[PDB]
């Protein structure tokens, strides 16, 4: 064990000292980098179990077994004396800088995981370039550095939920006392988007920030991995030519799907486009159920819009069922028109958009539902939200390698590494993974440090919890209840569960019992939380404390046995007792 | 211990029946005492792991090791066929109430933890009474069932607190894009009163409704406990009376104190008139720095209010001082005054409060600061915030044998017993236990059931986490820094901490590094936290779902492994990298 992963972090790290905290030679050549402003990797042997096995099989490459010893690129440099030596000769900058290739990280995509890894690469000296491109959509829009969250995913669309959530707060403040009359408050749609696209704005910029402050190369390039060590990129102006990298992230990420129907890609639009739109959407039809669809949806309605969301079978497929049954009646009781069982045939224009007044165009919906009666309706915008999908034809030459599933995802380790020993995968384009922001920040950062540090730790994908910011909000960890009587039986599955209200929802006049959780728990293993439920305000602040339990193998006594904060929504979990067996009602 | 745990459960329980799962003769003994409107507890012998040996031990009082047997009070009644021929001869009644006491439970106060115990008991059969009386404060403000926390504690203040929130929603509301204009909008504290109120009538019939809907004989009544088992009731008419218990639980909570100074209790209030008061409090004086000083100065400056609180040393004595200082510090920087250092020494009357036209007095408070020199301003309220106390000496005749320590608190084991055997006391008069409603619910409800249904199950009293809903949030569990660093050395601690901005306050324009987490860990025992803190908007539900984590030994790594949810505060806990030893900045 001890050989072979000294082998691959020693051929792999960019710079790497092996030291000992104790020792001041080593002190002195950590000095002698830090001034040089060399960065590198440091493996302090004292503080490792088997850091006397790794002095010996230091050996095997430097020829000695005492600390310093420092690497470039696979190739021992020196101890003190050396080391010292080539930087009072003016030798170390050209020794540290000496590679095989123009890169030791080539990044392509500069999105949540790209930017993670690139960053985290550079610093422990790994020489990197971060290449991002963003592709127009069909009419144009085109954002700044970040990736998706940032630009057109989490980041636009909480601060949107946020300005719907306000609405309620407004309504709710008049019970609590305050003198405003919400029916004489209107919503400016431009004010808000302003607002959300200049925090944009100051992301983008601070990426560009950061990368130069960390010594990254940024290309706005579009990079095309053309065999295992070049990209081929293609800059603003079309000039074409290659750039060389010794390991490579592939980190481009997902685009809207569009239906292939009449007028989709020409009339309609999608969550790539609304986050900028210069105008109110207007009358909305949304076509699709999955939580792009629902969280666009529900903050529209909550702005004042007319908003209808067609359905061609289920809500939030993937998701425990119960659950997205119960996030759908909130917002059908809350304004949102559910076209149930519906299918679009063909958008048809009747007006242009019209920029100048700045105002939607006007469609007509031709669909029909699952017993073929007809759909007929005009809306001033369609939204498409169903499905994204990964482009990886024009990212990768099939000559490559790098194999793909049927979805055209990338097969990857749990290690992150492709068909393609120095290719890895990180983020949406990773087949079979979570598609998280967080999830692939986690996987780029640890995949750098593996690769430049000699880290070995892996991300762990299991029990990755959820928030879908619905108007009311449904935080999940772990198993669908579903899902977890199939894996093990029903007779092996007991579920506890209730309804709540909020405190705040008492003086405010809110609903009694809509807000809902449930721990889906396996009897024959100590009553382990497989999965954990809530529907209510502030979904994620409360389910995320609860994912460490649950990482660490939570039982439903140790939800028993911690006490409650009060006030709070999240305290019913520690007091649940109510079995859905039982039969007793979950009502309070 | 088994054959001791049976002695003490079958003399200890009012109706129990001892059975297996798997019987259909059981299951008749089950149907006629349901049937009868019998409540019992039930112990299942085939769930147990030493069931086994309770049903050998079992013939120590039946002379029979066959399930079902049924037991009242201490005396074993009969088998399947005995406990039907009572039944079929309508002689069962008549023998499962027999009993030596009026009551087999009588609880001395009806808050938080005797309501919780009252009922639990209730559900085994346990004759039980719930006696309550509150003492009207100096104005003479009363109020109905339920306790401290309902009618003049958390439900109120987080009712208030959720009015001051609302303040800043309607400020951020415009930069979001609605249309409305907070300069031009004020508060009516009558009508968030009047609300606050209507709930808290909601709430004493709710716990009316619930103990005779349990059979609990509810007695609006002083008690006082004269001799082990008798308890002097004095009733709305004066009418006194002794009614004998088996058990007694004492469950009596606190009061506020007021400083020995003149004017104190003829011109101040306390929080226990505040949430009641019929008008606003105008300019005030909140004299004390508690976490319910703090908290109403709060939410009385969010609402508009002129408002200082005078300090005497510190705020937060006994919470993270770090974290009592950011704390306070975002109250001055949000329009609290703070008379820092600084006591009183009278209170004089300028203006009677005018009752007929709802408005407050006036009051001139004179005091002095440590550095000798004098205070002396007008105020229209003054709030006194220094402390509560138990009152025993009215609830205890010092013949019963009830041992109180130095501050008039129970001195109980660890299962809530007093020096008098058959005595309990639960909630803030424990003396050494957080003073805490989830507490006290769960101290009642566990012995509820070590009482009457035989379990062994103790409270678990380390590690409980709290929030203070100051203006900004500020959430807690387990030890501050200070305390870890004196138990454990400086040199043994580690401490993570990382500035936040919520994504909701970016579009708002409130503060970058106001928000603050930290970890405080145990480096020697892998990096156990020992201490978690954040202060920041939902703090409460930040919080509770790591208290589980910590509850189960959590450490940093467990902290790392977990993947965030985002967009959320509390993600933030899952990526903290900057030591306090490093000097990093923490800010974002
Ligand atoms: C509407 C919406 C809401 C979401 N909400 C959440 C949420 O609340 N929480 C959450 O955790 N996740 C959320 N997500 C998911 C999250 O956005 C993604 O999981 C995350 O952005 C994936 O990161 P990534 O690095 O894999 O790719 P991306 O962030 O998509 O980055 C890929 C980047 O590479 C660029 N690129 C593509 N091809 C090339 C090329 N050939 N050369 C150069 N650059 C290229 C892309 O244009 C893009 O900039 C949401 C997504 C959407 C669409
Ligand atoms: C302003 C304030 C804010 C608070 N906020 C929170 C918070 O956010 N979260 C939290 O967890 N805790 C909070 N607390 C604490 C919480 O209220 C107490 O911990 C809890 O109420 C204690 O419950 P208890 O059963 O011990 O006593 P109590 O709820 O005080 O009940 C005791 C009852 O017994 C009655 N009684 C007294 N003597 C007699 C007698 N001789 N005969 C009959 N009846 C009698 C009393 O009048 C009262 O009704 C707050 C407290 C205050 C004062
Ligand atoms: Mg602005
Ligand atoms: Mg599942
Ligand atoms: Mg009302």
């Amino acid at each position: 064990g001890t050989s072979q992963w000294l082998r691959k972090t020693v051929d792999s790290a960019a710079v790497i000292l092996f030291s000992k905290t104790t020792c001041p030679y080593c002190k002195k050549v950590k000095d002698v980098l830090a001034e040089a402003k060399i960065k590198h990797a440091t493996i302090e042997l004292d503080q490792l179990s088997n850091g006397s096995a790794i002095q010996k099989c230091l050996a095997s490459f430097s020829k000695i077994e005492t600390v310093p010893q420092m690497f470039v690129r696979g190739k021992f440099i020196g101890d003190s004396q050396t080391v010292l030596k080539y930087y009072s000769n003016d030798e170390l900058a050209g020794i540290v800088n000496e590679s095989k290739y123009d890169y030791d990280l080539i990044v392509i995509g500069g999105g949540s995981g790209g930017l993670a890894a690139g960053k985290e690469a550079a610093k422990y000296g790994a020489k990197t370039a971060v290449l991002d491109y963003v592709e127009p959509t069909p009419i144009g829009t085109t954002w700044g550095l970040g990736g998706t969250c940032v630009n057109v995913g989490c980041i636009p669309k909480k601060l949107m939920h946020q300005a719907g959530l306000l609405s309620h707060a407004l309504e709710d403040a008049e019970h609590f006392g305050w003198s405003l009359d919400r029916s004489k408050i209107s919503h400016n749609w431009s004010t808000m988007v302003e607002g959300v696209q200049s925090h944009i704005g100051s992301l983008n910029w601070g990426y560009k920030v950061a990368l130069r402050d960390n010594q990254v190369t940024y290309l706005n390039a579009k990079g095309r991995l053309i065999s295992p060590h070049e990209v081929q990129i293609t800059d603003k102006n079309q000039k074409v030519s290659t750039i060389t990298g010794n390991k490579i992230i592939l980190a481009t990420g997902e685009r809207p799907k569009y239906p292939e129907i009449p007028g989709a890609v020409e009339y309609g639009i999608t969550s790539d486009d609304l986050f900028s739109l210069p105008y109110f959407p207007g009358k909305t039809l949304v076509i699709g159920a999955s939580y792009v669809a629902l969280e666009c949806a529900g903050f529209l309605a909550s702005l004042g819009g007319d908003v209808t969301v067609m359905v061609r079978s289920i809500l939030l497929r993937g998701f425990d069922q119960q659950m997205a049954e119960k996030v759908g009646d909130y917002m059908e009781n809350h304004g949102v028109k559910f076209a149930k069982l519906c299918v679009p045939d063909e958008i048809k224009q009747l007006k242009v958009v019209d920029t100048e007044n700045n105002k939607p165009g006007l469609l007509l919906v031709k669909g029909h539902y699952t017993d073929g009666k007809k759909f007929e309706e005009e809306f001033e915008t369609v939204i498409f939200a169903v499905g994204r999908e990964p482009q990886l034809s024009k990212v990768l030459c099939e000559t490559v390698g790098v194999k793909l599933d049927k979805n055209g995802r990338v097969v990857c380790t749990d290690d992150e590494q492709t068909t393609v020993s120095n290719v890895y995968a990180i983020g949406d384009i990773n087949a079979g993974k979570p598609q998280l922001t967080p999830v692939a920040i986690q996987a780029g950062r640890y995949l750098a440090r593996r690769l430049f540090a000699g880290a070995t730790e892996l991300t762990d994908y299991s029990n990755v919890a959820t928030t879908v910011f619905t108007p009311l909000e449904y935080g999940a960890c772990g198993l669908s209840e579903e899902d977890a009587i199939e894996k093990y039986g029903d007779k092996d599955i007991e579920v506890y569960h209730s309804n709540f209200k909020p405190l705040e929802w008492t003086v405010a006049h809110r609903e009694d019992n809509v807000c809902y959780m449930k721990l889906v728990c396996r009897k024959s293993d100590n009553m382990r939380v497989l999965g954990l439920h809530v529907l209510g305000p502030n979904a994620g602040e409360i389910t995320q404390g609860y994912a460490v339990a649950i990482k660490m193998g939570a039982t439903k006594a140790d939800f028993d046995r911690t006490i409650g904060i009060h006030p709070t929504c999240s305290e019913t979990f520690t007091t649940l007792h109510v079995t859905k067996k039982s039969g007793v009602s979950p009502i309070v």
